[PDB]
């Protein structure tokens, strides 16, 4: 008799993109391709006329501006925005701002495999004494330090995305409202991979295309019904990669 | 003793141009009222200025303003939190009508009196009003009885205070650092309580637009001074 | 085609009020039969099956005990609960602590009843110096001293309360959820008023019994449909002074 | 360096006295239970012990814990907050039986396993047993799929971090007076964190019902040291 509807929203394409270097937790701005997926995006849901009550995003920089853009295109800048280090993307340890073809030269390249491709297998462990230790950055002031990452794999990175889920996500589309996530592809892998109840299997074939809503419709248990991509099936069949 | 409080008022709207009264009227940032909140961020990232909270109305002149700082300052990361206690002061029948019309409506001593007193609103509208602000879906989440049909300085004061007593002086009690970006009359509001001003000093006050007023305040929350955040001479210039 | 229910309680006798004394926001615990008061009440709402998701109250000790001993009997101690000074009873300025006879012959005993009995002519003013000041008081050491009265009148108590009811109260009833005030004859008598929209005039004729549960039944924009006291109209009547 | 923590065990249920696993049945405090969380208060109040907040389960022998505290230390005014995640660690089949009919299905071997490893839980529930928690409408307000069929000691410690990295540790970072009132085995996973205990630390360690134990912690929450607020040798005939 009743239906949710939840939308996620990876973020479009960053600076990073273009030079290779593994980046996880580093603070990159979008470019200029990725701030106009994060507009149109919004064009899509005011066209289509999905409003929101609540936007959760991650506190990385890159998902903040797609959030912001949704909004402004939108016309839902009143709309309250939560900021959670819960929703960041995977963290990717010492290997965080090295270059993915120098990495496979470093090490076998089917070391990197394993720690960019496999379910449960971390990348090498980052020092607290590093500068790149989250625990230095006042982006993470506000929070235990305990709580931050030296690194991460996927299982990782799901285990810390679904708290935030049971504790703010879900409550708030069982209370009727209306929310996007906008945050990263591994975060919200995290997410589809218990919406779904995917394997460790599936979730790993499982690739989010970047700056395409993806809307879930849900049942009064929050267990889907169907899930479908907003947009035309030629940009979706080409954005698919 | 510490405590910084910074407070900012967001430039021009597209309706300062077209000299139209806003009041809630949910009007976009001018492309010059972008730039100053920018102004004011690079203004603030070179003397080190951190925020842990940002306090905001529902407005998007408003909000923007709040963003625009964040992005120049990059302090994306920071909570904000935006409410309809700090949205500009109501501004009745007025909102919508440029100077020329409100002067063919009610004469032009009226309108003074209303731009210029602190009691006296504005004609209020009613529920047969599309302005009415209860239409509006952005405060679905409000008793509209809560809602105001006008306003004068007095009536958005008291609604301010309240926003000021349970959640922005407690945050600056716990050790955070806070930026109030709103409006001048909501902003005025603020500080009519914190230098203790009457009614007259209220009125004499204008707040220049995108110029950071920093307070610094005694452990009760009582200010030991206050200052702009700008350039000597370019303070006056922007008081005009 | 769609209703609310709202549950006004006051608090049970205390200490006091076999005293004599003006007691205003001084700190003072239930009696034995205070507490018996709430228990019942507890019990009846239990018997007519009355459910809460939030208790909302002062941070005054005997209104507290008050939806304590209600949760307890009723069996909701996992219900929460919020503490609000602005649901405190009126604050009595000087006149706090001090005898009500023995005020009555160091001032008219037509001032007292001014300060008693009227909306709007506030008893004097406390000093902040004076010891009964709030501001000295750790109960409000998480709250801006200058929020805190040194003296007040009903409509200062109205005033305070208002911004309680919509901000907080208000909106958890227009969300669906069934709620219990638990506070001061005062401040019962400052949600009233809006309620029933009041004149000055009938909000002072009005006596709020102490332990007697005080039912609103509301529509969609939260104004009164018929609001009915939980008790025996045996003990009501006798109640009724 | 400052931040006091207190943690405070509840006293037996009424179930204690007759012997039945009780996990998250919500039982009363016994009047034993009960005159413990009240000798705690006594003696918090006897060293001027303050809080700001408390936290606490939503089992109300937990929450009557926290109630006598506060009603005897005069500290009625403070916030409760009261979440699943500070439940007693579930119990599964074994809830609502006495020793005597546990023995007599599953064997004493099998229950001294789920009553003493780390790592193997009691025998789960299902969506068709009445002690589900989903059924309770205690939990209305929690997504059905996050609340358990069944848990060991490794379960509780995984979903009470979450509120310790949420809540409880940032409310001690601001420069908060914060009591944790809540069970035996909820309290261990926050001393697991705290103290960096392993697997095989966190089972040999007891916890005594109605001490307040005191944490002292550095700026990065890492103890100092941490000592039970109770009389020298009192301390040890109330382990047992």
């Amino acid at each position: 008799m009743t239906t949710y509807t939840l939308v996620l929203l990876r973020h479009g394409e960053s600076t990073w993109n273009k030079e290779n270097k593994f980046t996880g937790w580093t603070d990159v701005p979008l470019s200029e391709k990725g701030e106009e997926e994060a507009i149109a995006a919004g064009k899509y849901l005011k066209e289509k006329n999905f409003k929101f009550d609540v936007v959760y995003t991650s506190v990385l920089k890159r998902a903040i501006c797609t959030a912001w853009n949704v909004l402004k295109t939108a016309d839902l800048l009143h709309v309250p925005v939560v900021k959670t280090w819960r929703l960041n993307e995977r963290h990717y340890g010492s290997l965080q701002g090295l270059n993915k073809s120098e990495t496979a030269k470093k090490y076998g390249e089917e070391q990197v495999k394993i720690w960019r491709r496999s379910y449960d297998i971390p990348p090498p462990k980052l020092d607290k004494e590093d500068n790149r230790w989250p625990g230095h950055n006042v982006v993470y002031k506000n929070v235990p330090k305990d709580a931050l990452p030296f690194t991460e794999c996927l299982k990782d990175t799901v285990e810390r995305v679904l708290p935030f889920w049971f504790d703010h996500i879900a409550p708030d589309i069982l209370a009727n409202k209306k929310v996007m996530v906008a945050a990263h592809g591994n975060s919200l892998r995290g997410l589809v991979k218990h919406l779904d109840n995917l394997s460790e299997a599936d979730v790993l074939e499982l690739n989010i295309p970047t700056g395409v809503p993806l809307v879930y419709e849900l049942d009064e248990n929050l267990k889907p019904i169907k899930h479908y991509y907003l947009l035309d099936s030629e940009e979706l069949k080409k954005k698919m990669d």
